[PDB]
């Protein structure tokens, strides 16, 4: 039961966060 396509697991904060945390990926 990990994060979700919406939020990705970041190492900085060690948890799920809005994948990218920015507008438009690349």
């Amino acid at each position: 039961t990990p994060c979700v396509p919406a939020e990705c697991f970041d190492l900085l904060v060690r948890h799920c966060v809005a994948c990218g945390l920015l507008r438009t990926p690349r």
